[PDB]
């Protein structure tokens, strides 16, 4: 299965960006495979909007961590094993009514609660989905960490591949 | 070593509440085991002000779920492995920095950043700690759940001792 870098040169821009229409979405789940010794970094990013409706997925001290900044909820929240020992590891993200879950090698580690409304049904029917990077500064996140994630992605999906407008790299993806 | 049923009568009332003077306080960990067969409930509440200030440790599908309200953050949280099972469970609860810290059986399952200032120097000083329920209407949850928790707690420290001011229980506690 191919596999590619989470992040290019210095690390400070996300490897690839794909945006997606909102209302030609039937699946929000998002699932993927990663590798890494890192401890820190981000793993993908998404919005609708980069100053007030936005989620970053990553890691902080080798653990999962989630930011999202939105009409509904404002938090900064770490849960799940560490996941930089090395071995590749299921991570899955997806909606569930007003809920964002996560789940990592089969099992639910958390849930975040109230934090959503249908996605279909928001304002901005954009959504763009960054790997490896934000599109935002770092400074700019509730809490900030260092976005270079040292490791590999495999096996992704992204919401709907049927919704999905376009996608972009600002350098071509390297093969791990 | 001694347990105590979490539910007394319908189940509709702690068990048991405990007011500390946070200026004493030079522990904030809570500790102990529990037990039980019940997939919703409350483990234990706490607050400065039922309507502002308050936090709450459940169960919601046999899982750990935190609710918290705060001048800094409103939040309700699910985490960690399935605890009703009927074995017992070591849980840890403990502030590090402005970070809210869960740990179930050893290992560190949710931490939840960015919400809380120093306990010592809050404004108000008394902290009161409720076990098996809540001191508001679980209606005025920001997520309602039934707070009845069929089960068992040993084995628990709740924050300091030394600055624990009083203890009261609406009715005697029952052993398991
Ligand atoms: C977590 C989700 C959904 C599951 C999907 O698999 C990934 C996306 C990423 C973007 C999130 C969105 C949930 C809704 C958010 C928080 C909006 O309020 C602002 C950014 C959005
Ligand atoms: C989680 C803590 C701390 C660890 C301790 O072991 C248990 C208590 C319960 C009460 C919490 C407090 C953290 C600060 C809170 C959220 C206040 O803002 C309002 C209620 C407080
Ligand atoms: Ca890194
Ligand atoms: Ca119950």
């Amino acid at each position: 299965p191919p596999a590619v870098h989470l992040s290019n040169g210095p690390g400070q821009e996300p490897i690839a960006v794909m945006t997606f229409d909102l209302t030609k979405i039937t699946k929000t789940s998002s699932s993927f495979e990663v590798r890494t010794w890192d401890p820190e970094g981000v793993i993908f990013y998404g919005d609708t909007n980069p100053k007030d409706d936005w989620f970053m997925l990553g890691l902080r001290d080798g653990r999962p961590e989630i930011q999202l900044h939105n009409h509904w909820a404002q938090l900064t929240v770490g849960a799940g094993p560490r996941l930089d020992d090395g071995r590749w590891h299921q991570v899955e993200v997806k909606m569930e009514g007003d809920s964002v879950l996560l789940e990592v090698d089969g099992e639910e580690v958390l849930r975040l609660r109230q934090v959503s409304g249908p996605l279909t049904s928001k304002r901005h029917p954009i959504m763009r989905i960054a790997l490896g990077g934000l599109l935002f500064p770092a400074s700019n996140l509730r809490l900030p960490l260092v976005p270079a994630l040292d490791g590999c992605l495999r096996r992704d999906s992204w919401l709907d591949k049927q919704a999905e407008i376009s996608a972009s790299a600002p350098t071509s993806l390297r093969s791990c």
